């Protein structure tokens, strides 16, 4: 005997949601009232709803549990969209409650009329309009279940008037927490795979976030067959610690070693991955892909053998079927290549007379940050530096907009994080473009008392300078940001602001920002690091290729792009 | 290496498709040429593309293997839509190749311009436009995989010009047939379920098509705990043979027994089901749902415990954890109720002085049809009669538009069937509305040499006559079909036509139609059977409920709707 | 001949676009290069793309000419969406260039994959994906034309690779500026209307933005038949100056006079309007609607006579057919009622001992602002105050998100404005929620050297406090903003910041902010003004009505909502 909104709120509480991120409107009165009368779920008001979505995503990513955000009708919920894409593409359980204009006015071009039911189709698993209160029990049941079990976004579109109507009287608000099933491939499929591996000399693994929770099984497997392990970016935090077979990552921002490893493998085995750079994959090697989601299978390479399976349970069952290989010439050669590849990683990662090198900053961040710190990195150079310098260990974490690829993710994701783990240290490696893109929500660290440690890579620019040639006469209005003082801004927002201009000052700023009890923004003025490009590659680019689409990589030094050549590892 | 079309066709052949259903256009020349030069995949030309879709669905349903249909650009592929919905809603693997207008003209309101990429979003798991031939390998890989492994429709939209361009040279055409994984819930979840079952007295099962292939496990489980088994319509062919615990089906067209069984159960266990009639579900019983697809869970009832799981492997694991219950008072009372409920099923199922009773026809069809015949039934009364009279045995099959609920499915599905199993007997129980709705494709049984046995329930009407009161003054233009002679039409199409007007002639017509070597249409003139409705129910209907939404059922006799009353069973 | 991007850019230049608002990406390299090599169109880089859209809209609104914005692939262009809705709903010509992921990767879940072609359907007149460079000439031709002539948004979705390919060689880049036609209803329709008006005693007009450019014709017509003129908000700047028949506006934020005027009219004539509050319209009066867009006709009221027509040319033709009415008892009574209604408008609009009253601030803004200043107001209280206190005169202008109803519009629209009219004074009446919602783009007034005068109504809250009852125990996290100092923030961004806390200081701050040569943010701390609501109305609200949906208005004083009662006017 309650409102539809109340019914939703109570069901959510049973499912265990602790908070709902968003921004109020009249179209959400039903939900507000219920939330207030209930006093159990905390309303996290943000300054732009886009940040609410991002945060919810981060919260879900860290907690592993359903997270919720909401938006008023019209522009309210629409503001969620970019964030929801990030949630969805990052495979985290997020329910989004999109309040809607009053039923009666629908179809008449009413004030604020949008069609959320339609808009969010792409960034969701489920998206329905609750026209009649009678449908709330089944609509919500599915939405939640899919979001949670299919690992993604669900959207419930709820007109303000409907939300205030009485929920069905017989409806159950109790939620049964149904965990993922055990999904392992058939014994026959496994036996095939084992024969296949047994007949392959140079075996290689490309590992992604799908390998989370399976680290033990992963290394054991790799060890048993002496197969090197390359990882995709999102697999970094789950794979690149305690790993004797680590050959790093590849792609433009990784290291050549991983590429050469796959181009010299007889058999390449994709394990829970969506590594998207098709040109980095062997053309004439047997590619075997294991993944829990059929839609992943062959999205980015050919597949000679595909197995639907949970990486953990699959490897558990596969191990007894795979005999120990003793030959490790391939593995050793790879490891060697990777060590040789991190040559020059240190080149610019040191204190400097003039401008501060980004790589130095990143190196120091990884050094002084907590051994269990949660990092976030803006899409832009912070993502490059975060991926190359942050040392993972299986306690620390790394969030970013790695699949949806949105600027300005770093701080908003950081809010989400901090709120979920208020005891833990959260470090946002932000761009100055990205920090300013959603700068309003900086005010949220104060208002929400969330002690995130923002570190802006203040380079007064959007991305690597001179994507071709340093320009002494040309200056695209596109890449140039007006010299700004974010420490000064942090200060005027009621947050500790540390401005850093000399390399000598870095270690001090970081150490202090981390130990201070509260929000700190560390405005570090870094160099406008350039990226030299071979004229041969500039040529390819004009045909319609980005550096990500070419067989090209950023050097360990980080100041130029070089062609990956065919390297046949001697017989 | 070849054309994009050829690449597709060859990949399909590797995956083992034997035929592609559709209707040619210039927009499909690439595909035609390739198909012709290849000579391996048979092009099944239909008269309306809608039937190609339907057929493909039936082919997929029977074979359990990927099936394909295609349509020209514009109206061509659009004609598929209704059929594709049926394929999709029936959970069968179907790839639809939707030819598209020439790239260049897109966006200009060209001759035949539609946007297939958008239109089929709802009836599909995957829907993409192949703009550049470069994307065909990954687009097709995903489409096929999803279609096959997620059990549904995928759509590839392919402009005629793109189809003629060269496929990527490095592309692999070999397909690895990856089977479904073994998906069973965790041991702890199972233990909970077992303890739950162990402390329940009156346990009941509602079983759906998800139980296919698990008949042995099903009965054993039901037997062990002495739990009666009600089935949903689509579970009929997989559940209602060799089943000591059979309590029939419910819903408007079933029998009361199933309803009373659930309303008197302490614990109700949904096994692979999507039975949609929410009012037929117990309000105050523990509902436990097992299903392979999280989106199914709680779609139509509350769920106190939900388990993601394959019904077969789940029951295999659950059995050793469930101790044998000896008390079977509940089971026995149910069985009794069901036998008591098929009272009057025979009432009208006998030869008659005047018009021929539909129930008689159906009874006789089930009697003279092959012991392994494949049936199909039009949405309409043929669905009612097919469900009540066809005796299943685990060899026979039953296809219909049970979820998408489209008229005129019977014959087109029948074509699909016959083509997949040319040795087998296929019987289409068609409505006269449904047979005429896509009557053009009757010409396809000739042209395709497919010996389907059409049986039209010629009642000169759309559905049950007098959904309220026989009208001696009123006659809605809505329900009345102009007296037609389909035997005569069959004859003029080059197909054996048997006209049947006297009950005495039925057994002879059927026996002959089945034994003749080829297509036979049996035009049976059946009664305009009425459906009396209590004035109390007519009242409810005016509030906005159909008979499916009420706690109401059709009598065993089949000539009136009666309210299901609350029934309590002693001890 | 050149690249597709260049082709676009050059065509745009011919059409006369002066700038393109957005934020760069690699997916826009083609467009960047062309823009740079061309040096004619200025790239206005914003901090969030949402603001680029908003601005473009404001630029289009002011200039009356096509305006353009653009976004990178994926999150880039998606950031435009909310703004584009505002552009579209405000009926302004805006082309949006949405860069897209590389063709080849489409359909594979590539990095940043979205489907812009679909997403923007709702906020646009035209939305197409340029797959082949061959289609750019017709796609762009239509997009531009529709955008311009149908007065709304068009979207061209352009993959980065396609943009770099050669445009069709034969393509014309010259644009013919085709002006709107003369659209007047047929003489017979006009004669009917004239006879209708001739036999009506109490005639009333409700006028909207459609009346722009027709002020002379409007008053003359109203004068001739002695008909009072109520206006909709968006008609304000075009109607409420030099108007002897002005009866103000209605709706929640207007004045009762307009409502009573229509409820006492025999004939009500809607002129170019989309006033959306259906409850404010007479039930028993002849409603006559004239509008240029058939979709407007009857959207919000019944229509006894509808005429498709341009308000200007229609009135020109209608005048000679309408004989002068001498009776003006109705008109006079209305005018009187309106003067009586602005009773209490002044109540709180004066210097105060304690907190500063918003109405005072607004009154003073209208007083010290330029006689031809361009205002903008955030959705929220600034919209209320802007509408009640800003005196229009036919030179000044007023922009807001009046139809799409988005927070945070004020400043971003203000940027657009200032850039289009760099000589003119632009005043953004911003909320503190709205200013902070897109606060990043505050950095744009510096970087773009745009001397907008921001005036924040710093009330530390979201909207009217206590939408029911001041809460001395309750405090919704929903409405409460953490006390912030925006003057201090303005300062740290390199912009003059004036903090204002005492009413006595207002006139000085305003006068100085306006005369200073450059950006000034005036952070005025205003009262948390309350809005008392009758318990009778709170009741109605719980049924599912907002104050906008009820026959209710905000008092002239502005501190409470009062029910509009039925009023009958003698003779
Ligand atoms: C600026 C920038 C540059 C980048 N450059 C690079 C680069 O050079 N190198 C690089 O690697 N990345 C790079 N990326 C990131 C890249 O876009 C992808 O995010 C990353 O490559 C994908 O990692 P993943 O496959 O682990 O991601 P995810 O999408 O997280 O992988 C999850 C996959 O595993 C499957 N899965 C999940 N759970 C299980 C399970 N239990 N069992 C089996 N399967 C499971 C899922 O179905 C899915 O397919 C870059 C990103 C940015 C922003
Ligand atoms: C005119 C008409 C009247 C009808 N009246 C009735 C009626 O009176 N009574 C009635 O019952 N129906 C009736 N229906 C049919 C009804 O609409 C449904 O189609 C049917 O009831 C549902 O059957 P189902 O649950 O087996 O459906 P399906 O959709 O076939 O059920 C499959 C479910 O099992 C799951 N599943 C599949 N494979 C597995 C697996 N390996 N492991 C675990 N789970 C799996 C799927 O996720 C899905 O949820 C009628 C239809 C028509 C056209
Ligand atoms: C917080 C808030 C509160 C609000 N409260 C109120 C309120 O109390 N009162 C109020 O009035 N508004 C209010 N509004 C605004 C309201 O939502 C509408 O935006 C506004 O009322 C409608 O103005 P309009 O009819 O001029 O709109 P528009 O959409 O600008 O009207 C244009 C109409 O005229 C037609 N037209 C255009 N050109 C021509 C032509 N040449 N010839 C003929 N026809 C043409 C168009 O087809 C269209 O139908 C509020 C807005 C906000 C944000
Ligand atoms: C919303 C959005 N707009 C544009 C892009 C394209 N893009 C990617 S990185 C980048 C520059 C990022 O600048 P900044 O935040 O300053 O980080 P930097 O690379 O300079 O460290 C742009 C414009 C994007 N990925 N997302
Ligand atoms: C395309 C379509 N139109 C309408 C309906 C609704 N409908 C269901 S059964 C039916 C009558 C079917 O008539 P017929 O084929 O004669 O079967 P009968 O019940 O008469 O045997 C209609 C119109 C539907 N399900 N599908
Ligand atoms: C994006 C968005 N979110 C929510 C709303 C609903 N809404 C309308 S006004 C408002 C408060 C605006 O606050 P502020 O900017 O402080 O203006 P004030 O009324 O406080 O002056 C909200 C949340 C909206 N219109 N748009
Ligand atoms: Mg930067
Ligand atoms: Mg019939
Ligand atoms: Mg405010």
């Amino acid at each position: 005997k309650q409102t539809v909104a109340a019914y939703i709120a109570k069901t959510l509480e049973s499912a265990g949601v602790k908070r709902i991120w968003g921004v109020t409107g009249d179209s959400l009165n039903g939900l507000s009232d219920s939330l207030n009368r209930m006093g159990t779920i905390e309303w996290m008001s943000t300054r732009h709803e886009e940040v609410a979505a991002f945060a919810a995503g981060a919260e879900a990513q860290l907690s592993g549990e359903l997270a919720v955000c909401a938006g008023s009708c019209g522009p309210g919920n629409l503001h969620l969209i970019n964030g929801l894409f990030d949630c969805h593409r990052n495979h985290v359980p997020v329910l989004a409650i999109a309040a809607h204009i009053p039923s009666s006015e629908i179809g008449s071009g009413y004030f604020q009329e949008t069609h959320p039911q339609e808009l969010f189709r792409e960034c969701s698993h489920y998206c329905e309009l609750v026209s009649s209160p009678e449908q709330i029990p089944q609509v919500l049941a599915i939405a939640m279940r899919k979001a949670v079990l299919n690992r993604g976004v669900s959207v419930v579109v709820l007109p303000g008037d409907v939300a205030l109507k009485p929920a069905p009287e017989g409806a159950t608000m109790h939620w049964y927490h149904a965990p993922q099933p055990v999904v392992t491939p058939e014994e026959e499929e496994l036996r095939k795979l084992a024969q296949l591996l047994r007949y392959s000399s140079n075996i290689a693994l490309m590992c992604g976030s799908g390998c989370a929770g399976a680290h033990k099984e992963l290394v054991e497997f790799a060890g048993k067959i002496k197969a090197p392990i390359v990882h995709a970016l999102r697999g970094k935090e789950h794979v690149e610690y305690d790993n004797p077979y680590d050959v790093g990552m590849t792609g433009l921002i990784g290291f050549s070693s991983g590429f050469h490893t796959m181009m010299n493998a007889d058999t390449l085995v994709l394990l829970g991955t969506q590594f998207p750079y098709r040109a980095f994959y062997p053309t004439d090697a047997k590619i075997i892909q294991i993944d829990i989601n059929p839609a992943s299978i062959g999205a980015h390479s050919k597949v000679d053998m595909a197995l639907v399976g949970d990486i953990k349970s699959t490897l558990r069952a596969l191990l007894p079927l795979v005999e120990e290989k003793a030959d490790r010439k391939f593995l050793d050669k790879a490891l060697e290549d990777y060590r040789d590849a991190r040559k020059g990683l240190d080149d610019l990662a040191k204190p400097s007379e003039k401008a501060i090198h980004p790589q130095y900053l990143a190196q120091q961040i990884s050094h002084f940050a907590a051994d269990d710190a949660i990092f976030t990195c803006d899409v832009g150079t912070p993502t490059v530096w975060a991926a190359r310098y942050l040392k993972m260990n299986g306690k620390r974490r790394l969030l970013g907009s790695f699949n949806h690829g949105s600027m300005a993710n770093a701080m908003p994701q950081a809010l989400g994080a901090q709120a979920t783990e208020p005891e833990r240290q959260v470090v946002a490696m932000c761009g100055d473009g990205g920090f300013s893109m959603l700068m309003g929500d900086f005010l949220s660290v104060v208002q929400m008392k969330l002690p995130v440690k923002i570190v802006v890579f203040n380079n007064s620019v959007l991305g690597f300078v001179a994507m071709e040639m340093k320009a002494g006469g040309y200056l695209t209005d596109g890449t140039e940001l007006h010299d700004t003082n974010f420490a000064r801004i942090a200060e005027a927002c009621g947050i500790t602001g540390i401005r850093v201009e000399k390399a000598s000052e870095v270690d001090e700023a970081l150490q202090r920002a981390f130990s201070i009890d509260g929000p700190v923004l560390v405005d570090v003025v870094v160099a406008k690091e350039e990226l030299a490009i071979p004229p041969q590659i500039k040529l390819e680019q004009a045909k319609g290729f980005s550096l990500y689409m070419l067989r090209a990589i950023i050097s360990g030094r980080g100041d130029e792009v070089i062609e990956l050549a065919k390297t046949n590892w001697l017989r």
